[PDB]
This record gives C-alpha cells, structure tokens and sequence, in this order.
C-alpha cells in the first residue's frame, strides 16, 4: 500500500488554512507504526487509522487543550479547591478529550492531586 | 455548587486563541455540563470538574482547517491506493465522532468500506 508523507500532510494543512512539523511527523509515524505492528492490512481500516490519528492531533490542538484544562481548574478554584500545575495534566486532557481516559478516571486523578484526606 | 458562566468560558477561549467564538457555543457547553450533573445526580466537585474538561474539549470542535485535514488524509490515502472517493453526508459527523472516540475505528472503517468499497 501507498502511504502519505509528513510533507504531504503539512501541505494538506497549509492549503486548508487558507479557509509542526513536528506534529505531522508524529502523526504519520504513529500511523505507520500501528499499521505495521498491529498488522493492519485492509485499506479502509488503514484509512480509518489516518482519520483518527489526524483528527486527534489537529483538532485537540494547544488552544483547545488549554481552554479545556483551564475550565476544569477554574471550576474547582471557584468552589474553594486549591489547584496547582502538575505535569500529569497535559496528557490527562487529550486522553479525556479523545475517550481514552473515561470521565471517572479524570475525576479520580483530579481528586488525588488537589483533594482532601 | 458554583458553575462557570458563559463569560468566563469565552474569556478562557479567546485568551487561548490569542496566544497560540460565538457565545452560544459557551452556553451549549455549560448547559451540556449542568444537565449531566442534575441528571446523573453528581455532587463530587471532581466529577463535575472532569465533565467540564471533556465537554469543553468536545468543544469548541470547529468545522475548520483541522477538521478538514483529518478527513483529507483519510481520503487521500484511499485515492492513492486505487479507491474512488466522493463527498457524502456521513463524513462530517464521522470526523468529530472519530476524534472523540464516540465512533470506533472499526465503525469508521465500516462506513468508508460501505460508501467506497466494491
């Protein structure tokens, strides 16, 4: 099968902007990795792997992630909970945005960090 | 419980947009959260906080460049490999649902196989 390159992906994106690289390098590598390692052989399953990987990495961008994180932290602040930055929070947001980490696991992580005895 | 107001949410969004938006978006997000908390009987600050996180990410998903790129890549790869491709109504809801994990990979593949396959 014929794959798409990072340079081709960056170029799809520039063209769409008119309404990295970095991110694109990582997406294609992620995609090519899963296809090899998990023996994904049919075209539509591979196509679907591209949509999912590309959707996740472009749609849940930095601005989206930080707004989402901030709204969660703001809500806790407003309810008298002390919050602080913790290195866990970056991965926690994309995980939760994408459906990898269920809402209950996020709540448990947040409770562990900021929560009472 | 004190909830976030639309104004604070728009301001978080604009600050983040200005760094690296239409008011009703923010109301929808806040309403999706208030429903889940009054429905599912949620008293735990942390579960409400986690709901905000997921509901604000899912967003805030715009019909923009980032959404289109994802779809271009899936469709370019099919074209590259001998599959004829065309615009269909299923595809917009396919991307968002793919991104959010609501639609599984295999279901995504199934929808493309049914539209484009022999």
């Amino acid at each position: 099968m014929r794959h798409i390159s990072p340079e081709e992906l960056i170029a799809l994106h520039d063209a769409n902007i008119s309404r990295d690289p970095g991110r694109a390098e990582a997406i294609i590598g992620r995609v090519q990795a899963r296809v090899a390692y998990e023996e994904i052989t049919d075209l539509f399953e591979v196509s679907a792997t591209y949509l999912v990987a590309t959707a996740r990495g472009y749609i849940f961008n930095d601005a989206n992630k930080r707004t989402a994180l901030n709204s969660a932290l703001l809500f806790l602040r407003r309810n008298g909970v002390q919050v602080f930055d913790s290195p866990e929070l970056a991965d926690l947001t994309v995980g939760a945005a994408t459906g990898e980490i269920s809402v209950s696991s996020v709540a448990d992580t947040l409770r562990r960090l900021y929560g009472s005895a």
